């Protein structure tokens, strides 16, 4: 088996029951383990049958659950422009009748059927005169301009934070006295004792490390999720998920949704206004970085409209268990190691890791290797038999060549590591776009 | 009394007196509570009168005082235009005069006794003939343009996030040992053995959850306050708490304070440029989501000035404590209980809680159950006498109608959980607001 | 020396050999350490030779190992103009040839050398008569216009977050049996047990205090390095770092890096349209709040280029010493102590701590003080000599002066501490600088 650290100590118990007290002895152990799908294994005993059947524990790692916040909906969205200009004396050009235009005042002049979208209006004065738009009289030119958005396809994305992460613990937990086995499966929580069959798990202590990627956008279409930079509501914050404000998600299907301008920055023509906008299309920002996302210390997963994220190294579980009318006894499984490196994959100062695949045998019951290298310090659990792992570190460079040595119980392992690194662009689009449809 | 699980071992200590040593053996006792408002109770025995007085902790939970960072001040304002043109060859309007104007140029062109106040200056240049304005040549129309911001109410508003939010845990301690009732009230740090009467507590564990709303500006109007979507120092991120950036008080109360263009978009018509902008009050984000802010994990809530925030549930103290020349003993408290269930209420997908309220009796001392919904899990207290609970669940529908199993040391208790919940709308303001003040 | 806090336990283990068994009893010792640059003593011994030599723990706190995620590359930049106006039926001023120009059109109309430079295009058309500009026709006349950014020095800022910040716990670990002192230096894990010498140490526990933070944009100008107001790969939010996007180290030097309009908002004259933005020089960011930044609970410092951050006294690390064959006892150093006040120094209300210098003897050991003021809670590890301690309370006035309450483990010392503080101002610009070249 492995190799945890344990304590040892007596449990004095006192029940009240009605009108009664009855008070027991124990024997109690708290064992620390570093989840990282490990086979924990435990020894039971009496003093009267020193043989009483094997105790496994198999952590699945330290999970958060998501609290959600559905804060901001949104949809695959194109911005369009329009515009009409008249000449003097004609429609709403006269003394100030196009000067009091209001924002969202839904002309009656050659504003198309999708007037009624979401968008603004404004009212622009270029001159008149016989050589600037063909007019008689040289009286300034009225321009009616219209912006709007339309959607473009029949979904709709949920944008949510995520405050209030709460701690669970899931663990196979199998027990193996003479013959058979039963490998239960247990939910353990920071303070509540669960009793699977007979023997009462508590979670004592918990080392997750500070990790604040956990309040960042998820966002969601509908299965699929990703995460994305921070966006809040009300501010529009081009570029981003979410320059339209979507609120309630019979808002967004019947599309009554707001968007602001500061996007499409309009430049008078007299005849056709340019504006240009960003053709914000979130399915992009979802496919920068999506889920699952797999790190170093963390993962980030959704498992029936639920984001989960937990951690597996970094962290060291602190259990504590009691055997009814027993005592434990943990087991040091000693034995030397023998590694098989691989070549480095993926990119360097990235949210991933820098990919591996360290092969690892072990001549005995699977064991735990603290590998050390140049800087990082990572773990593994290799095997009797094959057993790879992906172990994702967190170079910064491109180039990279060092002398890691893991270390098993028995003697360490020197050896070496190489690699050519890539960096990758998260991503960048200036105001290169524009699309307007006069008539 | 409750339920707790605990540990009982030894604990040697030498003590150095001056050129002197004594040493002495103890018994120590570490229980893990959740603190909840619980009644967790203890029996003290030396061998010799093995009743000595029962022993009372009820912690008032895991709190975390704040560490302020004023940062930003601002005050509810009002953005307004002004305007005024002249012919040719008048004022300032030639060759180049008005196209040097400065941003900060308060001119002496009907700038009314506000221009102390701050905002920007601009200059455009517009149509000029006998039928664009009515001068009598036909050169372009200086349009000198200015935009300020005045305030409204008489008040400041201290915006602060805060870093570094520090541990404590308040407990009210209360001993019985024949006749009286003592029942101190003690502050725990995570280290520092305090010493109530005559027993030393430490605060040994800590198993908070990971919750990423502390990072977030607080906003202050005086005495109250309120959580907010971050703005930050020099971004005058618009729509949001503080397009006016006040960097001081004093700053404040004189009103020395800056904003930024890209909140009123000005469209010229040569006679009244129309600038519309957000009718920014911060008071209304306020009201969005003010404290105190409880919820499923956490409450956030002031207290003299003090931004407290607690948890009850999600987290696991782990106390320890030495009785001098004594040792400690838990009860257990077995017995059934009965659950009174009500109607959800509230919102759905939010960072408040969606709200119950589970009267529950005990025939009994005050025991704990571990309430299990279809996905949450929460806790409650349940006593002989009616005692009713406010739990603040957080399911993510609208409909909800779930099989919810409560679990008291005794005898499960199923039960039945429905009700409605409506979705609530942060907010949403587009650019609809103008106000001008021509002369 | 101190007085730390222990428990000692039976640990029973049992080694998995080669087709054998070997069970070994023990004895292990978890004390509870606030790092704090302790001086924590412990005592050895069997059963047989009572004295075995002293060991010492000297934590240099708890901290944190940064795992980048290099997002944003900028450079120092100015931001320019530029312009050039032509007549009617000239160069490209006629239907809608200037009307369909586009944005990153480099025109070959008197566009400087640098026209490669990143930036935007944009054509207005003002008026166009006999005393608008001095044409012959009274045909409007189109503006070309054209913004772009040059660097300052030759130099690039990479900006980064940091999640995933990773555990570990270096200790100054020495020991004395009889004439020598071997003070080898450990690094401690999370779950890892290390073996310096004869002796495994594991970090059974952490406490560390909710710190938001370390989540927030680190920038490094190569050597120097500091923290900053978040900003966000593709959103180009004005007057914070980066205004630039850069993705690329390599699109750096070449400078080939994108920025956003609404930075310059311009406004036409028809002559020298005037273009207003920031003249953002990061390294005033910079200079706003470098490293290293102390403070109440942390400090975050860069060492070889990897930003740790560690925490002293809100936070107390939880140990466990198994010493092979033997037993460990601490040993508690009583004796009074006296303080040496001084005057506050330094910010309110700030990341920053009120500073002070709080002399103090010991006759004796050096132990430990818990000091108490209104509010606030702070440590000190006063000594026989001298010994100063800067200790960065977090006061929230101008004026303080208050009886703070200095606690050893002797009689406690009232004191007082007065002082004067002043507040800083993060930063302000509102768009007041314009700088253009035409020709
Ligand atoms: C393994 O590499 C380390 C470098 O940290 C070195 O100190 C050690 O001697 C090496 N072990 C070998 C070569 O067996
Ligand atoms: C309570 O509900 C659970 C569903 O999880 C079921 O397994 C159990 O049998 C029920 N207990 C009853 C009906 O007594
Ligand atoms: C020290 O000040 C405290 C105030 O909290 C007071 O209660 C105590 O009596 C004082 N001790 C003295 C004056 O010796």
């Amino acid at each position: 088996c492995s190799e945890v650290i344990s304590v040892t100590s007596t449990e004095e118990v006192c029940t009240i029951q009605e009108n009664k007290e009855t008070c027991t002895f124990n024997h109690a152990t708290t064992i620390t383990l570093q989840p990282l799908q490990q086979q924990t294994c435990l020894t039971l005993n009496d003093p009267e049958k020193r043989p009483m059947g094997m105790l496994t524990v198999k952590p699945d790692g330290i999970k958060f659950r998501c609290n959600k916040k559905i804060e901001f909906f949104t949809r695959d969205h194109q911005i369009v422009s329009e515009s009409v200009h008249r000449c003097h004396r004609a429609g709403s050009c006269h003394s100030d009748e196009c000067h009091h235009v209001k924002d969202t005042d839904a002309l009656p002049e050659f504003s198309s059927e999708a007037n009624s979208r979401p968008g603004y209006t404004s009212c622009s004065s270029s001159c008149g005169c016989i050589t600037c738009d063909g007019c008689f009289f040289c009286e300034p030119s009225c321009l009616f301009h219209r912006l709007y958005a339309i959607p473009t396809t029949p979904t709709i994305y949920s944008i949510f934070y995520c405050p209030s992460w709460e701690l669970e613990v899931d663990a196979e937990i199998s027990l193996q006295r003479e013959d058979e086995t039963t490998t239960s499966t247990i939910r353990l929580l920071p303070g509540r004792t669960s009793t699977w069959n007979n023997i009462r798990f508590s979670l004592i202590g918990t080392i997750v490390p500070q990790l604040p990627i956990l309040s960042s956008a998820f966002v969601t279409n509908g299965r699929q999720t990703s995460i994305v930079k921070p966006a809040y509501a009300g501010q529009l914050q081009s570029n981003s998920v979410g320059q339209l404000q979507c609120p309630n998600l019979e808002a967004a299907k019947q599309f009554e949704c707001h968007f602001s301008r500061n996007l499409c920055t309009c430049t008078n023509a007299l005849h056709k206004v340019s504006c240009t906008c960003y053709d914000g299309s979130v399915e992009d920002h979802m496919e920068a970085l999506p889920l699952p996302q797999t790190s170093k210390n963390f993962l980030v997963f959704e498992k029936d409209r639920n984001i989960y994220a937990k951690t597996h190294v970094g962290s060291a579980l602190q259990l504590h268990i009691v055997a009814q009318d027993l005592k434990i006894t943990t087991v040091k499984h000693t034995s030397h190691c023998q590694v098989e490196a691989s070549d480095l994959s993926g990119c360097y100062s990235c949210t991933s890791g820098a990919s591996l695949t360290l092969s690892c045998k072990s001549d005995n019951g699977e064991v735990l290797a603290n590998m050390k290298c140049n800087e990082q310090t990572h773990v593994i659990r290799c095997t009797e038999s094959g057993f790879i792992n992906n172990i994702l570190l967190m170079f910064d460079t491109s180039e990279v060549a060092a002398d890691c040595t893991a270390a098993c119980p028995g003697g360490i392992v020197n050896f070496t590591i190489k690699g050519l690194l890539a960096f990758v662009n998260e991503r960048i689009i200036s105001q290169s776009y524009s699309a307007t449809d006069v008539e």
